[PDB]
């Protein structure tokens, strides 16, 4: 097995992609169609569905077939990261579906989901991939741990796609194996918590990537918690997860990009997260619902034919 | 199928599309008789109804039937592009006709349509043509989209 699996799916995960392409190999792509793949995809794996030339209910059909396909190109790695919008048609599909194929290898891997905010369309997928998520999460009885980046106003994507490309290098970090005192099977029981925490409820959690001690302390109800530390001498026991781990990291480590990371799982957050969607989503359909159309220009006088003409 | 289908029908749809014969195959051009036919046209598809040498109720019984024939000559393509006047006897008719036809196909399309405002005849044909594309909306289900230029 590789040490890391990065997924990307979507037009999103594509353009996330981009800024990764230096992991060349280890970096797997797919999309139903080629209207994000640029260039510098030549450098990565990527892989187009057929036949499926923003609709989730229409997609899913056409790719679900497919997955198993799709799944032989994907290696065995000790970890995985997967990426992909959770609003528009194909990400938020592929995406979830080789998640759950992930689940049945019982894999470790957390995702990062983008909250799109566009349109209705966009927040009606975000809920609908969310409760996805939560389903597979039920029926892999597996925590389904992701990393939550809503779309906010003015900000933009680029913005967004970098913060998302430097988060995921953090956990390709993390599971790099090169840490002291850091396990690969301490990385797979702090992200399956619930493998040996089995009073614990297996649903969609966050993650949260945290470069200070005070910031990860404001994680509310940590579950789970993975701490990194350059200087041994700034472990701090802090916090009240149920779980927790800490990894020395090495200062001749390349990658090593902070003094200290904390990955802090929790679950106590994503309801929030949904509300601000929902109540967003309403006070914008509210302001374009409350419409009142005219009456009709046509009057049952007028000799209307079977293609509607009138002549 | 092409990338896009280009649409024109009566005399306003002729005369847009001698502005857009760099466009060749991709532009189909029908109208009822020859009266706006120029020799630019013959970079592009011309194909005149038959029996048909500005009243659209007479119009129709005649080129009703020959719809069918006209949408042989026109490729499946991923988006298409219709125009016409709103205002005369024949791109209001041909062009609606032909309209339902892409709608049967589910096809994604937009339509650029004239507001001819010379007399009463024009204001008349151009209401029933509104209504026209209203009616079908209606019966195929699915938007009508039109950029609407008036004179
Ligand atoms: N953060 C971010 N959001 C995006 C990007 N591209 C599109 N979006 C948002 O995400 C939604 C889904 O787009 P996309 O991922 O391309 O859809 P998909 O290809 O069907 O999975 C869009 O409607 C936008 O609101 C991107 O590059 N970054
Ligand atoms: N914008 C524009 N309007 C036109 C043109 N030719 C005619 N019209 C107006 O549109 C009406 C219909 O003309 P036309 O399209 O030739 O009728 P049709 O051949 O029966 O479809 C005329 O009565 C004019 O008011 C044109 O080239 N451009
Ligand atoms: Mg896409
Ligand atoms: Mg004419």
């Amino acid at each position: 097995p590789v040490k890391v699996c990065l997924i990307f799916a979507g037009g999103t995960g594509m353009n996330v992609a981009t800024k990764l392409v230096d992991l060349g190999e280890a970096v797997h792509c797919f999309d139903t169609c080629d209207k994000n793949v640029v260039d510098v995809h030549r450098s990565v794996n990527v892989t187009l569905t057929k036949g499926t030339r923003g609709n989730r209910k229409v997609i899913l059909p056409l790719v679900r077939p497919q997955i198993p396909a799709l799944m032989d190109t994907i290696p065995e790695a000790d970890f995985y990261i997967v990426c992909y919008s959770l609003g528009g048609g194909s990400g938020s599909v592929l995406g979830p579906l080789i998640t759950g194929q992930l689940a049945d290898r019982k894999a470790s891997f957390v995702s990062f989901v983008v909250g799109a905010m566009e349109s209705t369309d966009n927040l009606g997928n975000d809920i609908d991939t969310m409760k996805t998520l939560e389903a597979i999460a039920v029926n892999k009885h597996l925590p389904i741990v992701v990393n939550y980046v809503p779309n906010t106003q003015g900000r933009s994507y680029e913005s967004i796609n970098d913060e998302i490309a430097e988060k995921i290098r953090k956990v390709v970090l993390l599971v790099n194996q090169n840490h002291g005192r850091l396990d690969v099977h301490d990385v797979a029981n702090w992200v399956r918590f619930t493998d040996k925490h089995n009073y614990l409820i297996p649903q969609v959690c966050e993650l949260h990537i945290e470069t200070t001690r005070k910031d990860a302390e404001n994680v509310p109800e940590a579950i789970s918690q993975l701490s990194l530390y350059l200087d041994p001498s700034k472990e701090v026991a802090f916090g009240t997860p149920i779980y927790r781990k800490v990894g020395i990291m090495k200062v001749d480590d390349l990658d090593v990009t902070d003094d200290q990371i904390h990955f802090v799982i929790n679950s106590v957050g994503v309801v929030e997260i949904m509300k601000t969607i929902t109540d967003s989503k309403l006070e914008m359909t509210r302001q374009q619902s409350k419409f009142t159309q005219r009456n009709p220009i046509i009057d049952a006088d007028d000799n209307v034919d079977e293609d509607g003409m009138v002549v």
